[PDB]
């Protein structure tokens, strides 16, 4: 008899809009530990982690460490008419077959409760590839996702170089080649944060990039890691309660 | 011979919004009480009943009860492109076979015309149910607007319970089920206010309450009204100077 | 060599929005005086002519008066993605065939650049038509655009009509007619400027009149010239440093 809500439905919904644009279905792992989602797309070159510690909520139950797949395209269709700054509690019962969501304004004068079925969703299989180490770039999660989105009227293979204080992506299609500097900025206190360990030209699908950069109204920043040869990771945190992260797949030459 | 001049033409682009929604053609009486337009949809379930008092206008001129039917398609087209804060006249001269809608910029500077065309419309058929209402609920538009585009998700029947302190708006549907509440205690002489005659418990097509409840950009409040195993009505008051007034035949079996 | 750096990216961005409404792809003269270019539509009755001068750019190099061809689709892609506010700078090596363009923060915190192949476009035909009479209106620019779009509900020709007093805009078709009147008696001292010898009443095709007015996010106000049975033009002056100017063929049976 799970329970999980949360003070500003707007979270939720900013979160399955971001989950949706990689996989339709996914389960969710209640653990009192907090919510999370593993997933990959279709085409098994991506990974989803999100993760919502337990303190992340302004109620929480899981005694037990139950399993909820659902219709994210529902989830979705479902999270869009709920308003941004009422409350939200996710709910089940043992067996149920069904989650039931629910909203409350602030003045505690409406009240919505909808019900979606679940699924019936196989074993995760292939997750967490680790650990990248060799170089981490920070920078602004919207002004990233706006060099992806533009990166793609060019190819869909944006290519990434970390250079000493350097991050530039290319790309290459019929209409010619662009690329974006950003130099950094360092290091302290009250712009772009590189820290290699090494001089490393990694380059990604840019649909993929897209999908991920949705991220940006989770978080201020965003994070990249990289290893040569190997799934790279982008990494949008929540400040206190949790993470989203993106794994995908290098192209090899 | 007709004039009638309102004042901003933001006024009759609303309403034909409203009223374009259920019909596509209307016939206007023009007397010298105002103009009136009362219309039922293609499969009777709905019937539109307007009234623009004389008073309305800015200056209205009506010797005799003229009948003029008007395709209110290229109507909304052309009051499109009218501007919000412009003055709009209509105008009809003895045997005219069109009508004319001419515009004036607040400054006289620019001055827009128009001419319509005017259909010969088949009579508008079966008249005003009545009139007992058990029940009235009565809410903010805008709210009751969402509340309708909300229950869409789920399915295309909405369920409308009347309560003490309560209206319950419920749906179901292959996306899921949901349901809206809103309560209705206090606070006189300072919401949602009801009426205790007896609880009512009715439910009608979505697609029809949709488009009614485009109702919300002529007022800031809409009344439901209801009685058992009859039409609804909802109404919602133009100013004091007219009012828009719809019904809907339950979905009864 | 060549280079031309604009200040404020907005200026190409709002032009080649403009022309690339008219061809796909078109010819950039430039010679020491400025940036030009003109251009024809495929069905060869209406043209553009677009002039920036010297003075017009932060940076401006062309010792000798080379050409670039170059496809518009393209170069429009590249511009959606150039931030309005960003230095935007042109390059061209002799005989490299590709162009270089290069926009840069204010505050020089990223860089982009982006290169698109260049082509062979065959130069279109006749020079542009000479001689103008005493017809002559200037209005607000953005009224212009509102008045064509307007009239396009009605029509697909724009028939034009300079008096004394005012300049009428009129239009028929299925949904009825249309007419915008505008006036220009006199200021006395302190928006529409007729300035005539004689009455004259030429139409248009709509479809490039909206191409046209596009124009108005280029300069405030704009100037149309006319000339009994002549291409009509239509001018918007960059402040003081070029003029985007189409001109068109009137329709006459």
């Amino acid at each position: 008899m799970l329970e999980a809500q949360v003070q500003f439905a707007s979270l939720w919904k900013r979160l399955v809009e971001c989950i949706n644009g990689l996989v339709n279905e996914a389960n969710f792992d209640c653990n009192p530990g907090g919510l999370s989602v593993q997933a990959m797309d279709s085409s098994h070159v991506a990974l989803v982690h999100m993760l919502l510690r337990d303190d992340c909520f302004v109620k929480y139950q899981c005694g037990r460490n139950s399993i909820l797949g659902l219709n994210l395209a529902s989830l979705s269709k479902v999270l869009k008419i709920v308003d941004s700054n009422d409350s939200l509690s996710l709910r089940h019962d043992d067996d149920s077959d069904v989650v039931t969501l629910t909203s409350e304004n602030p003045e505690k004068t409406r009240k919505c409760e909808y019900q979606l079925k679940l699924l019936e969703i196989e074993a995760e299989s292939m997750g967490i590839p680790e650990m990248d180490y060799r170089s981490t770039v920070t920078l602004n999660s919207a002004e990233f996702a706006k060099i992806v989105r533009d990166m793609q009227v060019f190819g869909d293979t944006v290519t990434i170089a970390i250079s000493k204080e350097g991050v530039k992506f290319s790309s290459s299609g019929d209409v010619g080649q662009g690329y974006t500097f950003l130099q950094a900025a360092g290091v302290s206190d009250r712009g772009v944060e590189v820290t290699m360990e090494e001089p490393i030209t990694l380059s990604f699908a840019l649909r993929f990039m897209g999908i991920f950069a949705k991220g940006s109204t989770l978080s201020e920043r965003v994070t990249l890691k990289f290893a040569k040869d190997s799934p790279c990771m982008v990494e949008y945190g929540i400040d206190n309660v949790g993470y989203l992260r993106y794994y995908l797949a290098p192209k090899v030459d």
